[PDB]
């Protein structure tokens, strides 16, 4: 007989938690993991009194302002840092006998922050509207605002740049410049750093005040956000789920868990939250969601066995120390490859820069 | 012929309303629904005087505030909640023979706000421009400003999220977190709680300070929204009747009632009116219009009769209490089975 | 064996720096360039130390303000300057040929201005949010915000307009209209002053207040920005990684290097610091960021080998002086050309002429 | 060159070239794992 034709959609193999993915999947089999991340910004935590953390979880703890231009000592809770983690997929292949390999690899994602509604609360102690009578409302959130995300293969590589080289980040609790440079600042992280460069290793470790998405000329994360300054600048948002975002690469590739990570990363500063005392803001942010569409893809391998079989040469013999054979020293005053035949060139050496003339 | 044929549109076959409905449709017969909600934020319709209710309906009472950090208690009607309604529709058609049932799929729907004139009404007693010399305009709507909406075959699934997690809630005659989570709420909350999550099932409860649309794993609604916050944030809005939303799945389904339901969901606060007095403050409300469009879909029955059935029985039978027959004091003695 | 084969990329060559160009690449062969430029605005690197140049690296040193009407005089630390510089590629091959040859052929750009995130330090001693008891926050950037950046193969042609003709600019360490023409600004330079068109022979000099793109009517760098003024106005910007923009042309060409040197140039304020000092309004900018994909493409050889070996090899010769054989004062009252043999003509003082295109029996001499 | 006038221009060049990074490509390898590990070494 001829029975009516339900339209054909992608059929559903189990849904469930993190378990759901030990399942043999297949190969075109394909995954949607959903998860967020609560905005880590200043107020850890782990006090859960409301008492004692005086609540200020998802809140720039009090706002420390410096002493003066040779004095800025922020004071962790002032920081707001970046938020991420690793989702921890499971390992794909075994054909390292083989070469291809295949490997998980996000394509599309879905994010969106909210609570962008509790920003409607307007009773509570805050700097009211009026401040003669001390009536009108509690004053809201506004202010410079700010969000970013990343979704990525391999952690998110960072660059610093900062306001003030002269600003005393306690290196005891956060990552900055000097905790990883070991020595302080200079006025060139004040601007273009190359040196004063980071990796998303930590978590609401780093200060989003002074760590940014570095666009490392090589990259398998894709990250997007905006600044938005401003003293008195009113929030704004997209409470939304209909639109995806396409994690694809220009080859048609988005990111590629190595290891067997999937990365993400962002941050989501809504202003500041000024008291109705004296006036401290602090700045609250909301959590992002994430919607990770990823599929299994074929690849070249990466693993030289050689390596690990080599790892155990380098130990048929010590460590050498010796001279610089690499560095700004090395002692190669230089190298040349060859492999082909060409017929005699006249000055082989040619500058073949233009100005060497 | 001879007579020019025009051109060929839609043939509609009954105007009407809910009833409309009834007559019998066919398989594409597509049907289209207007309505509307009207803004349900602060002041219920009931006191029907505007002298006794001061006619506030469709405003905020007036914004209470709080003594400072160790006490905020809200106060009911300063509470703008979401406002919803559900478009029962009729069942369908089934074919048992193939497994497949027929069920109502939202397509599309043009939605608008209306009122957006109102903000215009410059007189009245709100502040004024100048108050010094008590002149001007009494100032005009102005704050933030919140507008989302959904279309769900099914009612919105949402996450709440606080601002202060003390924030003394009148736990009865509104649904808050701990309406809902049988305890009192916790810094979690206060940033994204899991557990903190619901349902809209009533309306003109769930304040909206408190829930939001969760994009839950899984979801057949579709909503939308942005916030626009401040304090004396300008107001904006629009008009139009010319375009319309799909509400289409990614593989084109739209949402389907479950239950012979079609939901609608949304919010739409313009900011507030503050009086020519005190800083007074509650917020103003707009009503929003829908018209959806939704069509007859085929699916596959996606359980099994037998049990299906079993459920329903057990739905309809009453639980009971039952002396022991069965636990660890049954008073069943024995059992026996014979074949032959 | 048949482990199935996966996508297909295009395969990278070797990665590093500049040199990696050095490198035979081939005719496809294509080239990424990251790079930056850091914003130059006022104060310059070279006080490495945070106590003699205060560090207010990257940023624009106090603000000097004016006498009044009459004296305008800025510092030259109060005032940003186009950022930018150029980069040096390989030489391609030749077909003298076929007259032809390759050129570095620019084409898309992603481009980054990075730092966002630096404006949300919020401590440290500017304006205080409020002022009375000395509170709030310490005032973050607001302001005017100007970014604008370009690429090309050649460096940027560019027009000053000025605000007053009559600022008091320095004849020193920055290029003003002055600077490029001898004489003085006029009220023309303050509207489009045709004349007062530079290059950007320099860098951290020609400052922005004065030195804008100018459409030149011609144009072989690609550029854009934009203005926003006000004072308070709050400062905005763009985290991206995902988008690339295309440098290609009209004829789908884009620029190309002539001279194997490419060219970044761009402009990034994101407005005024405040000290909480006093009105000392200093402004800011942050880096840019830069990836340039070019290629390597043919195009037929513009100017004529022969004259160029031939203008060579003829600039060589002895120069002479000597009495004029063209100029105002040609000593020659003559010349005549013939190739062909027509018949005995008539008149035989008859004067003949080709123009534009066509050779005439010159006009009977009594017109 | 002639035609075109001397700078001065940040360093694309030079020990404190803020060139940082550069890539040919020629070919069409197949999506390989990891594009950047080679030889380790600390
Ligand atoms: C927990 C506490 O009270 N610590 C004292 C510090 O005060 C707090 O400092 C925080 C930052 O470190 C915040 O700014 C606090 O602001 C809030 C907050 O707790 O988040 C803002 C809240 O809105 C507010 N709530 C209400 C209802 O008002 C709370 C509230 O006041 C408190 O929770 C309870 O009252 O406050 C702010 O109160 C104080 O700043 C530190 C000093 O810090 C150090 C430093 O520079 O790191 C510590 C050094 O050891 C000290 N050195 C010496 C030799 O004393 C220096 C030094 O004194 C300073 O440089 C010059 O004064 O200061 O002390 C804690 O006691
Ligand atoms: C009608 C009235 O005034 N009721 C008292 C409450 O005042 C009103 O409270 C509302 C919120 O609950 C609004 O904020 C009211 O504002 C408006 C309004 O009525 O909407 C704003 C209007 O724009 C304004 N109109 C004009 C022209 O200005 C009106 C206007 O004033 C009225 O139309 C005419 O009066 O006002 C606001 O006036 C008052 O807030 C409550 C006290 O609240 C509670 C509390 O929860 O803290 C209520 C508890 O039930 C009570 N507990 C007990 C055991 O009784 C406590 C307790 O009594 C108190 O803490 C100590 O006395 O107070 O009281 C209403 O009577
Ligand atoms: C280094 C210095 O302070 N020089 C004096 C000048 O004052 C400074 O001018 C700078 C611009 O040249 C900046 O605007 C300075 O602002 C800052 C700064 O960054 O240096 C802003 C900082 O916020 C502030 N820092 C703090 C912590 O307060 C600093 C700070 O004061 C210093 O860094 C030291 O702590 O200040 C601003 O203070 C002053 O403007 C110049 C005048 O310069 C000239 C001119 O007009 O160009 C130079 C001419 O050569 C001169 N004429 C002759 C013939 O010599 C004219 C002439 O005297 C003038 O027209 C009449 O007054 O002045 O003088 C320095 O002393």
């Amino acid at each position: 007989k001829a029975c009516p034709r339900p339209a054909p959609v992608p059929k559903l193999l189990i849904k469930g938690g993190m378990e759901v993915l030990d399942l043999v999947t297949g190969p075109d089999s394909v995954t949607e993991i959903e998860a967020f991340l609560n905005p880590r910004m200043g107020q850890p935590p782990t006090p859960e009194s409301l008492t004692e953390g005086g609540q200020y979880y998802g809140w720039s703890r009090g706002i420390n302002l410096a002493t003066s231009d040779t004095e800025d000592s922020p004071g962790n809770n002032t920081l707001p840092t970046w938020s991420m983690a690793k989702l921890q997929l499971p390992m794909l292949n075994e054909d390292l006998t083989c070469d291809t390999l295949q490997m998980w690899e996000a394509v599309s994602v879905k994010t969106e922050v909210v609570g962008s509604g509790s920003l409607l609360d307007v009773h509570g102690f805050n700097k009211p509207t009026d401040t003669v009578n001390t009536k009108g409302i509690s004053t809201p959130v506004e202010g410079s605002q700010y969000h970013v995300f990343a979704v990525g293969g391999e952690p998110l590589d960072l660059q610093g740049l900062v306001t003030d080289a002269r600003t005393k980040y306690k290196e005891e609790g956060v990552v900055t410049i000097k905790t990883i440079t070991k020595k302080d600042m200079v006025n060139k992280d004040q601007v273009l750093n190359p040196i004063s460069k980071a990796k998303l290793d930590k978590d609401g470790m780093y200060p989003v005040e002074i760590w940014h998405p570095d666009p490392a000329k090589n990259e398998n994360t894709r990250y997007f956000g905006n600044y938005t300054g401003g003293t008195t600048t009113p929030p704004v948002l997209q409470f939304t789920n209909t639109l995806t975002t396409v994690l694809l690469d220009e080859n048609g590739v988005g990111p590629l868990c190595k290891g067997e990570g999937l990365y993400l990363s962002c941050v989501d500063i809504m202003g500041w939250r000024v008291t109705r005392n004296y006036d401290v803001h602090h700045w609250r942010g909301l959590p992002r969601y994430f919607k990770i569409t990823l599929r299994k893809r074929w690849v070249k391998n990466p693993y030289p066995m050689a390596s690990l079989i080599s790892s155990l040469f380098n130990n048929m013999l010590p460590q050498v120390q010796g001279q610089p054979m690499e560095g700004e020293n090395t002692q190669v005053e230089e190298v040349r490859v060859y492999d082909g035949t060409e017929p005699v060139p006249g000055d082989p050496d040619m500058t073949r820069y233009v100005d060497r003339f």
